């Protein structure tokens, strides 16, 4: 026989009865707030499942329906629960259903965290198709107050909220910070993560939806969340022309919009400052620098790779990422150089400064496998946008310096062939410069002070 679990909220003796699949109990806690959750448990044939059996307590209805679908089955046993015998019951009713269905949580294992989603599922399944404002409110309330080992409750939260259409009403805080890892290894990380993302379930998407989020309303926790994602998203490795690939994949964050909110984004300081609390991250998750490489904007991209020089003096192979990112954001470079604002080119000659400082310094550091030939392509591209938006002959250091990368990658090793694209450009650039002779008529002066 299958079992069905019944319970129903309100000396008297009620009673069990309906259709004869089973013709025509015990008390559990009164809870007081004048009610009492009262419950019955009956075994049915085996053979009846995911049929209709239309019940009844002896009942005032302003027939009652079961399906007992066997899609939602775990062990056999199935629980049919908000059954009143109406928005205050459904108000109360949420709120046993939460403190129930997080009662199993107390041993953490597959076992337990699978009877929770079973029973979860059966009774939203059951709920969600009986036959709300106020209602998500209550539920945000007395989830918070249950919940306030983090990363279980971070993830199983993020599974409800999903499940019941629950939107972070405001305090993203809160479970950005339960999903942020306060692990300083990435074993721990896996570890926490594990025993929960093993379970087949939608945890990207959810982890997604919740990224969007704190994206559109403008925030900046859900940084520390990025972790759970990847190891969520199972990302491919590099290929021979991971420059090729989209910005979205190479940052690790598909599915996300980041450049909106990367421009859109008017308080740089806090993020970085928040970054620079949670630096530990970047350990645990190699690509996570990389997306927040992606999500800053050129402006403050200079402080990210200064704050985190140790960072990539422990983790060398990101600092060609750095690269990459900059190649990504060609365009607003180029929107930058083909104005004449001293500030944002002075910004731009400052990062390939950095860049350069980087190779120089951890020259003799980076790791053969992640130092791929790709990059030098990727240089090259750098060196010819800073020739091809730099009009000026006042602007030649960055001509120069990108020229210099390219100079310091072809000694950290085609090669030829870039040369030559580097040759080309600047040739280009001193045409499209020295478009007057260099002396003047009488030869005692130079035409371009310069030159």
């Amino acid at each position: 026989g299958v079992t069905v679990f019944f319970h129903a909220i309100i000396l008297h003796k009620v009673f069990i009865r309906g259709g004869e699949e089973f013709k025509w109990l015990h008390y559990t806690r009164d809870l007081g707030h004048d009610r009492v959750l009262v419950e019955g448990i009956v075994c049915i044939s085996k053979k009846h499942l995911d049929k209709y059996i239309p019940y009844k307590y002896v009942e005032f209805i302003y027939n009652r329906c079961l399906f007992i679908k066997s899609s939602l089955l775990g062990s056999g046993d199935w629980h049919q629960y908000y059954d009143i015998v109406l928005v205050k019951g459904k108000q109360i009713a949420a709120a046993l259903m939460l403190d129930s269905t997080f009662s199993i949580l107390q041993t953490w294992d597959t076992i337990n965290l699978n009877s929770f989603f079973t029973q979860f599922e059966q009774f939203c399944f059951v709920l969600q198709q009986p036959m709300e404002k106020e209602v998500k409110r209550y539920l945000w309330q007395h989830l918070k107050k249950h919940v306030v080992s983090k990363l279980k409750t971070g993830l199983i939260v993020l599974f409800v909220v999903e499940k019941i259409e629950l939107l972070l009403e405001g305090s993203l805080d809160w479970l950005c910070h339960l999903l942020t890892s306060d692990a300083s290894s990435p074993d721990e990380f896996h570890r926490d993560l594990s025993h929960i993302l093993g379970i087949p379930q939608s945890w990207r998407l959810y982890l997604v939806n919740l990224c969007q989020r704190c994206m559109d309303t403008r925030t900046y926790t859900w940084l520390g969340a990025l972790p759970v994602l990847h190891c969520c998203m199972e990302l491919a490795p590099r290929h021979k022309d991971a420059w090729r690939q989209p910005e979205d994949t190479w940052a690790a964050l598909e599915g996300l919009s980041f450049s909106p909110f990367r421009e859109q984004m008017l308080d740089t300081s806090s993020l970085l400052q928040f970054m620079r609390e949670k630096q530990h991250l970047l350990s645990i998750d190699e690509p996570l620098f990389r997306s927040w490489f992606s999500l800053l904007p050129l402006s403050h991209l200079v402080m990210y790779m200064e704050n985190f020089i140790e960072h990539l003096g422990r983790f060398p192979a990101h600092i060609l990422d750095c690269l990459s990112g900059i190649y990504y954001r060609l365009p607003g470079l180029e929107q930058v150089l083909n104005t004449q604002d001293v500030q944002d080119v002075q910004n731009v000659q400052n990062i390939l400064e950095m860049l350069l400082r980087l190779l120089d310094t951890y020259r003799d550091k980076i790791p053969e496998e992640a130092l791929s030939p790709s990059y030098l392509t990727v240089c090259l591209k750098l060196h010819e946008a800073i020739c091809s938006s730099t009009k000026l002959l006042k602007f030649y250091e960055l001509p120069a310096l990108s020229a210099e990368i390219v100079c310091r990658m072809i000694r950290l090793l085609s090669v030829q062939t870039v040369f030559q694209g580097t040759l080309a450009a600047t040739k280009r650039w001193l045409r499209e410069v020295f478009t007057k002779n260099m002396l003047t008529s009488s030869g005692a002066s130079f035409t371009y002070v310069k030159e």
